């Protein structure tokens, strides 16, 4: 129905600068990632390089914001690349270097921003462009951030206001931008969703003229908001910052649990980045420093298994650089891609004791079952060829190891760790 | 397995006597209603027979229940049909004869029921079959429903709950009863959904053998269960009570909204009881006594073509036998059913100034548009073709007149009164 | 003090509950046995409530821990009665008066707890009220339990004979001849909140009966927001849900009082609930224990006794009484202590600062009461200043617990207190007193 | 008993707020002219305060509706001044010394109008904190606004300068001579409750700024739940978001009255709001009205100061006073009626039954007095009996607004009374 979908007939792949870098990643840090991208990730379908939140702030440094301070802004009220921390941006060029360079490696480039207006323009009441009312004429007076201070909200009912958001997907369309992660947009915790400015931005992309990507943050997202988001996003977070925590990682699946039914080509719920190899080098949210994820790597193939199967968008959070031959194989088995790429139908099939079994299709005649234990303890994980809605017996193979394990008769039942999981392809018996 | 979506594969349609007959019908007014059925409405897909709250309750005589009486039950903590208002379930027979004489006139026997087990059976501690435990062993001591006094809930961590359930549907099964509308259970002012009790009676509904088609209520339904009621329930009420009044029908917009994405085979988000026709006779909700159907034929029209595209279930809720040929003609209309039967993907396609239009298709090609003037103001309500994701040119057929419109180039466009609506079908232009 | 029913609790009321001792499950024996000692080593001091605490009317309860849905003990009029089985005595539908009886010839007084409402065996029955030809079902809310426990309906003040119903209770329990009246879900619910009319209709009906009950309302946390009712209405009510014997619950209830401390007055006193002193559990398993002394270390009985004297709150001994040993009898018995609660007036948190906390009132007769307390998990120094006091010159002080002179102090009032351990102070004057 | 600032209002106060008159947007000349009105006509019968209301440091404000985001007039140390063009005296930084000095002149005492926090301009520029070596961006909240006005963001009382910055504006105001403050977005917010901590600073700066300045709290409602603290740091707080001339909002306060009523006492009053009075919504939008004389009929005007009168609310006009008519000055010029402001004591809702409600209150000679209202749609006789007031003999009547005797009453009080239409008699010992 919605010309965007076409966009995204599969969840977007990529990396972002967030968990490695906070607001602070630099231009060479960013291609070194493109181009690791390239050559080790990209004919496996990883193709988005999406520089986080703050790359208009000089002095970011960390997760944790500056409060109040000055960023680099246009004479059109619109934020601009630090040119400290990106050097091709020098002479009003902004990311069209960068994005070209990226492009040039055959991939994709997106950028995150912040919900609304600078309030250093709504201060200062610069213009907009396309219009002779001022910045100070289209912010909400009661619309902020609660967890930072750039920006005021833009308000829909006033003249200006569409005019602002159509002249921001220019700026991004001239730059070759492909890609948007909003924030401060699904949820907040003074506001709720900002609905109205989704609406401003999917019609300020559809005006832009190129085909931006459209992703929503933070979570948690409301399920009361599922059309909204279904036709207008390509993909919304359904939860608060994910981290390297057992903790959030077993939460994810009651979300999953939650949305599955939104899930669709164009339209992807989104269980937020992957916080895999070498994260918090300037960030010390998630309870961490500069670090190796603490996930084990039971938990790490768990996460990988429920993305995958779930068919969330999949956004590294490492640096990529630093990949070991481990962190590498999870983004590589392209007999589990397949799942997310060509499976669909992804449902839980139960959940009892902590334990947990999803079972999604492809339309070769495949079934994918994910068995998970997320309890404390070692125990045996069973489904039976019924509740999958198997009538015959079928060939079974575990697709992270790439490995047959013959004809399963009645069940399907494997001793799992505690955290840890199994992902099985079953397929007609020969 | 969802098996149980193939009992309702397009939205379940019949009657029921909670608009006409409160918690009171007599199986005489029972029968009425179904020879009227059979013999006007069974070709158009009309076949539910559904008798609504309180049939075991002797002396109710309104929409406004009795407090704290006695109920007719049996010796296993039952509720059974009050025999001075149903005489064929003399001697312990219960709903079967009335059942097989619906199923006779080859319609569909539906009932009512209140979540939980009845208050009398837990105060006295009657009996479950197939256990030792009692009533009494199995009930919740903290829930009730707000509106009605019949019920305590049950507990389904307690030893005996699922036999309890499941004994329910074994005589509903032995009635022959093949829909069962079960209240108290979606929202709730004390508790909100009682999620528990939805999956006990799925597991009841599954054990018993028949096919029950599982309608869920009362409204309004939280979009946070939107996982649970598609895989659990053939239909769960968008609402609270639903009634004559214009207020109410403009609300039903934003809720077909809101729950669009989650329509489909199986699985029907319920717009309520039709209150057409003859209703309040003993009934005083709505703020009604006994009227013919306060909706104008222009709001009745609205109200009937948004459930229609939608795919609402279609209850209908007045006395059929005092139906005009008016009130017969909003039923038997094929080319307006077949977009209940056969559309899907219905959508709004915008909402601006109370002017709403929604568009669904068939597999055929065929493109079902409804332009709605939900405003207090006569108007033009118009659609572009585009935004319908037409390309070119297309002929019109107005649905309900059965009337050619001749070829549109552009856009669909029609004066529409305030309240008033049109259902077109455009195909292509020779 | 414009309402009358205020002159019966001029004082805040002080005695022994059954609860947090017996649980629902207390026996005419282990309550005369209370009594009993109440006479004997309490009644000089202000101790004389006798309350027999919730479900006296189930005679097969044996804990905390209630049975739901089953038989209670009722008359002819809806109204229940004392299990025959644990009260021997109300044997031939005597009720509570031979008790009562028994309790006012040691010199004390007698209580009862009450459920809110009226059975709903009766209103299933469609059983009669005294007084009116409508049922017992006739007058009962169609929505109106109580979440924790199965034996009531609520009372629908709008409905003909909801009144006549409540007049009858107090009938009942003027008749028996009790005291004071502990009415449970009635003050807050996790389903309705504070039940305003039905606290009306109880107001009404006990000064109808024509004898002085004190009206004693839970459970808590009491809402801000309907103070003045409670203010007109009540006796006492609780500040809090359930207390017992855990730092967390006592900590907790330094901000309750500070919260509730200008509504407290002559008549009307807002309830830091019973005092889980002494032995406890015996046949109850709240507060996460079981059979045992209070597990309240010394400092902590004393930060607890301390905080409730100088704030007026109702004091209500909760543990067997007979099972005291020397130490939980001496926090009963010091009048010196005692004075602060009966005849102090005006309490005030002075400051709250780094979980160090101090309270001030003061008597008549210009002495000054301060009760300085140490809520962290630390050792330190806590003080205050004369001047935040409000006192101009210097004074004597005196150690209240220890009955111990201090000697004068000329600015400041310090102490080096433990975690959770506090002090009582009482300051004089100094300037126009002999050596 | 306890705190010295009690004594600074042991009568609620009473005075003019320029708010329900002129909006944002008062000027100088119109606060003289009020005051002048007020040294003549009323100070004799107890009203005091001149009190200048919100934003007079907006000096392009020119409505009840602020004009957002726009910069302020402010000193170097981050503290919000008289906007020069509205107030021409406090040209060469002299702020409102000169105003204040003319308004004691006529013994008259001079109140103004803040916002909690400091200014956003001030956060912007990292303008000084007076005293210190901290700039305003290192006191400010993060996460605290005001969610109808734009001017300020909330000071975090953990920052070191933030008591620095609330005692330097202290220390300005008293310089002024200011005598009270009104302190608005502290009471209830939408988006954050009660600023219970910056009340606190408030109360502090005060007390350290050397002078007597009365401390009002706004907007309502005020949540019950902070009662212990609004008594012991406020001489008064707002019960209501903003009252105006609408009968739903005076049938509204009753209710608001008898919540708070255990907690009136000498120095610490809660707030039923300014009285729209007179002749307001001169340069005000707000209420849903515009220029205009009160929509109050004058049974709801007796009816409201009857109200406020019993309970002890503070008395603060809000209309333009020059345009006072002859009954509308009799409304402020009752002696008799307000000496049970003055000096009544106890006030308590004896009954509210069928929208009809008395309330008594008494004196320390042993006047009683009660107010009785029938708060209803109909005509109706209201009642009560000498027996429900505590009285328990014969009692001698006056009606007080009429200043008219009733004569010797028995057994009840009782009038027939029209919609919104009430009464006030004392009760005195009969011979």
């Amino acid at each position: 129905s919605m010309h965007h979908y076409q966009w995204a007939k599969t969840p977007p792949m990529g990396w972002n600068s967030w968990d490695c870098y906070g607001a602070s990643v630099t231009e060479d840090e960013v291609k070194g990632n493109a181009e690791y991208m390239a050559k080790y990730l990209k004919p496996f379908g990883w193709e988005y390089v999406v520089v986080d939140i703050q790359w208009y702030e000089p002095g970011a440094n960390s997760s944790i914001y500056r409060p109040f301070v000055p960023l680099e802004m246009d004479e059109y009220s619109r934020l601009m690349p630090a040119v400290n921390r990106f050097p091709s941006a020098k002479g009003g060029k902004g990311f069209k270097p960068l994005a070209d360079y990226i492009h040039n490696l055959g991939l994709k480039f997106g950028i995150h921003i912040m919900r609304g207006i600078p309030r250093q323009a709504v201060h200062q009441n610069t213009p907009i462009l396309g219009t002779n009312v001022g910045a100070r004429d289209i912010a909400d007076t009661n619309s902020i951030c609660p967890w930072n201070t750039d920006m005021y909200g833009v308000d829909h009912r006033k003249e200006g206001a569409q005019a602002y958001y159509d002249s921001l997907f220019q700026l991004y369309a001239q730059w070759g931008v492909d890609f948007v992660k909003v924030d401060d947009i699904v949820a907040s915790k003074l506001y709720g969703t900002h609905t109205e400015e989704i609406k401003m931005i999917r019609k300020a992309i559809d005006r832009c003229g190129r085909p931006i990507v459209l992703s929503l943050s933070p979570g948690p997202a409301p399920l009361d908001h599922a059309t909204l988001f279904v036709e207008n996003a390509n993909m919304w977070r359904m939860t608060d910052d994910f981290w390297d925590r057992w903790e959030l990682l077993y939460d994810m699946f009651e979300q999953c649990y939650k949305w599955c039914k939104l899930v669709g080509l164009g339209h992807w719920p989104d269980a937020d980045m992957l916080p895999l190899g070498h994260i918090g080098i300037r960030s010390v949210d998630g309870g961490g420093t500069d670090r190796m994820t603490r996930f084990t790597k039971d938990e790490q193939r768990t996460m990988m298994t429920l993305w995958i199967i779930f068919r969330s968008p999949l956004m590294f959070g490492g640096e990529l650089r630093d990949n070991d031959e481990w962190t590498l194989s999870l983004l590589t088995n392209e007999e589990v891609l397949h799942v997310h790429q060509n499976g669909y139908g992804a449902r839980q099939v139960y959940r009892e004791n902590d334990h947990v079994v999803w079972t999604s299709q492809d339309a070769e005649g495949n079934q994918f079952v994910a068995m998970f234990n997320i309890s404390e303890k070692r125990s045996v994980v069973s489904v039976s060829l019924k509740d999958l809605g198997c009538m015959e017996p079928m060939k079974a193979r575990d697709l992270w190891a790439k490995e047959d394990l013959g004809l399963v008769k009645h069940q399907l039942a494997f001793e799992l760790g505690p955290h840890q999981s199994i992902l099985v392809k079953l397929s007609p018996a020969v």
